[PDB]
């Protein structure tokens, strides 16, 4: 199925129909970042297999739910269960539900993810505003815009440089000063490792070179779709470990341990996207 | 449709039995920069539609001919309407026109893009004489030969150290001096982008890092397609911008001022390749 | 065919009951390095073609042959013709053979490659012990294990920093002295170019910038598939060349040189993994 405006009109006009909420503000949660979604006041799920056009998760497995209702007083929808391409999904199965977010009536997509670190001075536990990025797999030909344009929601030759809203950034960053966690907080680049293996040691080294501050395996292709469409985004890494120390130290990192990190900073990352959503203009 | 001998072979049967020309020059034109082929003397064109194998080109829309006459008392055959790996045509679909020229008899490609500056020494409206390129996508498995061998064509493990041919890129020097405008004519490294989004400002740091001058979303499938089967190449890049300098002052690019810049250097354009076609040996 | 665990299995299956061994070390050798294989003991040669769910190779054509039996005391199992991922063949394709090795009980597997050389330290004729790499192809998303995971083999994000065992590099060294050819030996990072052109002389200036000590169109994807399952590696590559004093002096490399290296230094490799094998713990 392609993500072209009749198919994403036809599972747009369902979740109306279901929900009785028109969203503004859209919200994708990192691994193990989730938490906030399951207190959506006055909520409605449906589950991804019941919208028309939705891509299969099937083979996958686990949730995968859109999540509509009220955070903060304001009107959102959240995906419960996020899509990667290191799964083999499509450009066109990525893309269609940030296009139906779009018809719904979102301006502000909310993005968390889990990453390793590059710059020396990122720890674990450490939290990175991203200011742009370095997409391995758009130089490469595997963008996710490779393919037709559907022009209905953006231009063939789209340009990233705003990609990252600069006001968004300062919003979070002064909500964290209100808070007393600004120690915390960093800005950076992030690097799109395709995956799903984690960068090798000489990967790691490579990036440090190359100017990127933080490595990631999503938030690339749903952020280029948004920025197509004209959806201004806020994306935020935690740090789970810093991989050129790793490599250094001969040490390694696996799944187990990045959830741990997840779970050690869950609540602090609810409260303080709460709170954005709160304040968003 | 595969790129072979046979499918080629056909294609060719046909373009000879409506032309009547016999080229051994091939050209294939930049955004915008296609009015030398609206001056080809006694000329036939044939629609991409019409031509047995040639790829599907109606999804994307806009023109598509094959052209063939005389330049400079020359036999010449152009491209009008070029194929973009962006768009989502396969390696396939790429190649077969260039394997066709070959059949053809073509000997000398002449191409131009518009492409972004990398180089401090770049500014827009400059030409830049490709010396050698960077592929991102063929280092990463999306290389325009990845499939079976079409032996008749060339070998399976092509060398591209002499795809950009000297002697041409001092011919088109020489032209550059006789009429006066050698102070707008460099020489520089390609980095091949696949598009379609225009690389991000920390893209573009990323590349003056690694020794590109230019980059773009063509030509470098074409000339991997050439070398393979033994046609020379002459490419030359329109600068549209510096992308380091929008970088750092927080300035963007678009389709509108590409095309603007290409438009200023239309008629110049034009008659330098005229004279090239003219005076190749 | 996808490689999962029943298709795996059932050409497992066939093995067993057409060979009478089990073998607990796999060999996949280089181009021209091949002569070790026609010198096993008490062998059994199978043609993949006979083999359930193995890949189809009759497009490429040439040999395709598994192939068991004894040497230096110990069981083995090697390919007889490597599978190349420039030629077409899928992530899937690529994975099948190394996981029916993990099923007939294959648990350290010793691979040999023509690489060329990017270390100003490396000429024609010398040997690389791999320690590490720069997939190319992974980060642009083309990684071997893209697609849903099959978890019976492994886990859906696995860590390659122990990819190449240590030990492994230590014993092969140690025979290396012991028969005083030490001065050939280096260690050295490898890059995965896709292929299959040759890096061009632009892209070998930038490998040396990255920390790549040679390159390669093969090896990478077979050791990932092999950690994934816990298969330990020795990975060896044979320099033909080196590719930035060829781009310093305007010298290009191709097959037939590639071959003539081969042919030169076949004995002597044959000899050494031939003593590997029969040490290895
Ligand atoms: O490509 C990625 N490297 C890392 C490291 C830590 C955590 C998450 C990710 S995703
Ligand atoms: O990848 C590309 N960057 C640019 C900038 C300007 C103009 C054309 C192109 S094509
Ligand atoms: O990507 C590759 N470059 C080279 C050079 C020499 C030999 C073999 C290979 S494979």
């Amino acid at each position: 199925v392609v993500a072209n405006y009749e198919n994403a009109s036809m599972a747009a006009d369902y979740i109306k129909r279901v929900s009785n909420v028109l969203p503004d503000i859209g919200i994708i949660c990192g691994s193990g970042l989730g938490k906030l979604i399951e207190e959506i006041e006055e909520r409605k799920v449906i589950p991804y297999i019941n919208i028309p056009n939705f891509p299969k998760t099937t083979v996958a497995g686990h949730v995968g739910n859109l999540v509509l209702g009220s955070v903060g007083g304001r009107k959102i929808v959240a995906m419960q269960g996020r899509l990667h391409m290191y799964e083999g999904y499509s450009n066109q199965e990525i893309a269609l539900p940030i296009r139906v977010m779009k018809l719904l009536g979102v301006r502000v997509l909310l993005i968390t993810n889990l990453a390793g670190g590059i710059n020396r001075k990122l720890k674990s536990g450490d939290f990175v505003l991203i200011k742009g990025h370095i997409n391995f797999p758009g130089l490469g030909l595997n963008n996710v815009l490779v393919g037709p344009n559907q022009d209905e929601f953006g231009p063939r030759f789209p340009d990233l440089s705003n990609a990252y809203d600069r006001l968004l950034q300062q919003l979070a960053l002064k909500i964290a000063q209100e808070n007393d966690f600004q120690d915390l907080v960093h800005e950076g680049v992030y690097a799109f490792n395709g995956g799903p293996t984690y960068e090798s040691p000489d990967e790691s080294n490579m990036l440090l070179k190359l100017g990127c501050d933080v490595v990631g395996m999503s938030t690339v292709p749903e952020v280029i779709i948004a920025c197509h469409c004209g959806i201004k985004v806020l994306a935020v890494s935690l740090i789970a470990n810093n991989s050129i120390l790793d490599a250094e130290n001969d040490v390694s990192i696996n799944h187990e341990k990045v959830l741990a990190v997840a779970e050690k900073r869950a609540d602090l990352l609810q409260m303080w996207f709460k709170e954005i959503i709160t304040r968003l203009p």
